[PDB]
């Protein structure tokens, strides 16, 4: 009956795909998205009941520190498998900001704040397309899509360990 | 390109089904869930981009004013079809609170706040199971599942009209 049921967890919000998604990113068994990675993102994938989503995969892509995406290959792109308890871990660089205005647009141009793009998959089913953001980062105040509910949590004084739990609709 | 892309709308949260759902509720072309209904709920069904979901169906069930569900038939249950602009409306009663304790529990029993259960469907695809709540209602403060982001907005309060916009996750192409 009603009495036994826990409160559901709020769903992680969606976000725009943007123009830089590329299918075919390799599975990254060690979670390393690029050479020289020093920043770790970790967390869990849960459903709305708080149950772990075993074997979920994060399909991740981002810009490099200069704000450039790899359009030719899979640097800073990868598929990261969550474990049997829904835990994931991947290693990357802090993504840089980048201009999304046309070059001749008047000043000031619009710059995106740092962000990581994530699709969550369960086998062939896409459960979520979203973006993760960072706290107190340049252009967070003006970016159209920045959302405080999708800011990763700082797990250490160093700024190299970040955590975020996904809540997906099964 | 990024520039013109819209900001997504937050998804309507899920909620528990509870024990009183019944599949197969009939379509209600007039949106009337019970004889004598006095309260109107209306709104739109949107996707995460804010685009309307034409023809989505709300599969609604609730308790009557005494806090009792219909366990024999389909009173205060029904399927309500959104139109081509995603707009829905249905007519019901203000649901009552009801005890979720057994009498074995001591006299401080627990009651739910008033709520309406809703499943959103597109054809045979279920998009959402959730619950809608009311403002400043009894037991909102203690109910385990009450969520202010799913409280209906008073449209009139004189016509007893309430509004809520659903935001459901769809495949974007
Ligand atoms: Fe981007
Ligand atoms: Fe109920």
């Amino acid at each position: 009956g009603y009495g036994a049921q826990p409160r559901h967890l709020p769903l992680t919000g969606t976000d725009i795909l943007g123009p830089f998604y590329r299918p075919g990113a390799p599975d990254r068994p060690d979670g390393v998205l690029c050479d020289g990675a020093t920043v770790e993102l970790n967390g869990r994938v849960l459903d709305q009941e708080g149950k772990t989503v075993s074997g979920a995969v994060l399909d991740v892509w981002q810009a490099d520190a200069e704000g450039r995406y790899d359009l030719d290959g899979y640097t800073l792109r990868g598929r990261v498998a969550a474990d049997g308890q829904g835990r994931y871990r991947f290693y990357t660089v802090m993504p840089g900001c980048y201009d999304i205005s046309e070059p001749d647009d008047p000043e000031p141009h619009r710059f995106r704040c740092p962000h990581v793009h994530v699709k969550v998959w369960m086998y062939t089913q896409e459960l979520l397309t979203t973006q993760l953001y960072f706290p107190d980062a340049e252009h967070n105040d003006t970016d159209r899509w920045f959302d405080p509910s999708r800011v990763v949590s700082c797990a250490s004084r160093s700024g190299r360990k970040w955590s975020f739990d996904f809540v997906v609709q099964r």
